[PDB]
């Protein structure tokens, strides 16, 4: 244990910090067995460190998405497997866990790291070395075969699952490639057709909800009457309360999502502001203070783009909803900035000139400003202003104005967007697939009121005998397959 | 188009009020009929299977998302500026027309002095405009761009499979 | 003819329900012919089954768009249609 051989930023190497681990993670295998087989003092193959990482654990940190490094860390991982078997076939190395609390695994899914992650989520060997196999070939009547995926510790019916790391607590940037794998992408399928009606049923209570607010906001003044719509706002405000305390709920669940989730869910902050600021109308009415109204129609607004957040159930609207958010978000900024800069240097000259003769327009900043975006929307008013002393000077800067920011700022955006939406074809999916795993787990979980059972998923499936005893039991996911070509080389 | 159209001439009989509608609605659904005709060319069938595919493709989300916008601004509207400190946004309707006037390119964006709450329509109208305007319109283009692209080759098959029917 | 031999929606596999349309989908160009030439009792190749479908029938119904499985399908039907003309030259198999 030293600086160089922990993990931080600069000069350093991380190996594991054991003999056993150094000799796995620099490519040698002689040396590896060597030390297994010493008549004086065998390395122990389950040994860990200060953090608490195996030897396994060591290879899933120094990999890389390479291939050469991948395929180095695959190898040396699936021969250190079949080396444990052979030394101590009793205890298994795969559900070792950390200091942190993961295991191999699991640090394959928190840390990003994908190649390792796939190679370990479905693997299977030949006649010999069964038990430690994730994906199992059952009967091959034909060209249709089923395959078995082992669920343990990936399935949402445990605490720490692969999901929920993937979902809530990797790092990565690109997460979401993770989630449209094999096993998970068929099990998140299934999952999310078996929450079709809850997801639906949520959105018509948002929706009515939704319109219970639109008709007290419009049916109010500046008896039955009076009662109905004294007992619409009181509905209103216990709907804002419950609003505000889910969202409350879900940021303390999560605490530290914050950071690395922001491209993916972006509509829990918006669902928190509506909240509070319904809830905080509200409450200033009592006040009778004249700032209420347009607090309410600013939460009247913000309900009908969480609206729009309920409207990602489909496949093609929700890739559009992702798609418009990362044009906004790759470009869309630029422009503005560009915009505003011409927008207010030219406001001010048209303001500080054309202030005497030979209303008054450009009379100031605010004024114009809204005509120069006038001209921008498509309503600009371009006239020779005769009663000017300048009129040369203020047509040539209207001219310039037009010509650089109509004709080139606005055609140049919409050539940006072109190539935005040319560029970002495939990531969509992704990212609309992995928001469709986080709604999924979230709607496994109940809400703050009702916490729902947990439905576990997967058949109980024997996958043969081990060495220990004759049962040999474990929890599988099942698919089918046609597949030609894999059904004619085995014969 | 055939039923409204015998529909419509039955009607005349009864002389009911709601001739004309249906004689005009007849009338607007011929001529795209004659469009129907005009797929006799390489050309111009392909541009027309290229018109639908572009409508199913997309432009029905952007319908979507843009009523979505839509009636919540028109209805943030008029539930303001009820107040002073005829009338502009007086209801649902004329909202819904005057934010339709802003993507046509017609849209009146002023600073009304007489409201009371004039900062905050003006912002209103501002965040419409740059959300609507600016990003959805330009950013359709954009995805009809993208599927003019993609589908350059399967609407040849499609206008000889619409030839071999014919 | 059982469910799980019908065509159907989940668990099945429709190879035409005739141990000669099995031999023909299960690339097995021997036990085809062997099936044929049976001084015993020889499988006559126009044979149906309860859907109406023959052996050639049979190999179009369990076809795709994949090139392995469209090479099979092909070389097998030309492969049939040519043992059908040296057994049976009288019947035309493809109406
Ligand atoms: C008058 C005000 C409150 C309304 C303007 C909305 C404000 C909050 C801005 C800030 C961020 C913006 C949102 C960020 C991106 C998206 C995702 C997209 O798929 C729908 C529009 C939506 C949801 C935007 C709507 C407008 C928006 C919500
Ligand atoms: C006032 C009303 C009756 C006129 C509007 C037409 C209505 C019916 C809408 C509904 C579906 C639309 C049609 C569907 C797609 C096509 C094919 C295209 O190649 C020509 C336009 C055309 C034909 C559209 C014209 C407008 C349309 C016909």
């Amino acid at each position: 244990c030293g600086r160089f051989f922990q993990k931080h930023q600069g000069t350093c190497f991380y190996f594991g910090e054991l003999p056993l681990s150094l000799a796995a993670c620099t490519k040698q295998w002689d040396v590896v067995t060597y030390l297994l087989e010493n008549p004086h003092q065998p390395a122990s193959l389950e040994a860990t460190d200060s953090l608490g990482n195996t030897v396994l654990h060591a290879l899933v940190m120094i990999a890389d998405n390479s291939p050469e490094n991948s395929a180095l860390v695959i190898h040396m991982y699936d021969s250190l497997l079949q080396m444990g078997a052979r030394l101590c076939p009793t205890v298994q190395l795969e559900d070792i866990c950390n200091h942190q609390g993961l295991t191999p695994l699991k640090l394959a899914a928190k840390e990003g790291k994908i190649e390792i992650f796939r190679h370990i989520l479905q693997r299977e060997f030949s006649g010999l070395y069964q038990p430690l196999s994730r994906k199992f070939t059952e009967w091959c009547y034909g060209p249709v075969r089923v395959s078995l995926y082992d669920l343990s510790s990936v399935d949402s019916w445990e605490k720490n699952s692969v999901l929920e790391i993937i979902a809530f607590h990797c790092k990565s940037p690109h997460r979401h490639r993770m989630v449209v794998l094999e096993p998970l992408n068929k099990l998140l399928q299934e999952k999310w057709d078996r929450l079709i009606p809850r997801f639906f049923f949520n959105f018509a209570c948002y929706l009515v909800y939704m319109i219970i607010f639109t008709i007290v906001a419009y049916h109010q003044p500046s008896t039955f009457g009076d009662s109905m719509l004294l007992l619409g706002h009181i509905l209103i405000l216990l709907g804002g309360i419950y609003l505000l305390l889910g969202q409350l709920w879900y940021f303390w669940r999560r605490r530290l999502f914050i950071w690395i989730s922001f491209m993916d869910s972006y509509f829990e902050i918006l669902f928190l502001v509506q909240a509070l600021l319904t809830v905080l109308s509200q409450v200033l009415r009592f006040v009778e203070t004249e700032w209420y109204l347009p607090l309410l129609v600013s939460s009247l607004v913000l309900g009908w783009l969480n609206l729009l957040y309920y409207t990602r159930g489909f496949q093609h609207t929700g890739i559009y909803s992702v798609m418009i958010t990362k044009v906004i978000l790759r470009d869309l900024l630029r422009f503005l900035l560009v915009y505003l800069v011409f927008l207010f240097g030219f406001a001010v000259a048209l303001v500080s000139l054309s202030r005497e003769a030979r209303p008054v327009p450009y009379g100031g900043i605010l004024d114009a400003s809204l005509e120069l975006f006038k001209f921008t929307i498509g309503m600009g008013e371009l006239a020779f202003q005769e009663q000017l002393r300048f009129r040369g000077v203020v047509l040539l800067l209207l001219l310039a104005y037009v010509l650089l920011t109509y004709v080139l700022l606005l055609n140049m955006l919409i050539a940006l967007m072109s190539e935005t939406v040319n560029s970002v074809a495939t990531d969509s999916w992704s990212i609309w697939k992995l928001q469709k795993a986080i709604s999924v787990l979230e709607m496994e979980n109940g809400y703050w009121w009702c916490r729902r059972k947990r439905h576990r998923a997967g058949r109980l499936l024997k996958v043969g005998t081990k060495g220990d005893g004759i049962p040999d039991e474990r929890w599988c996911f099942r698919v089918e397959e046609v597949n030609w070509a894999a059904w004619e080389k085995t014969l």
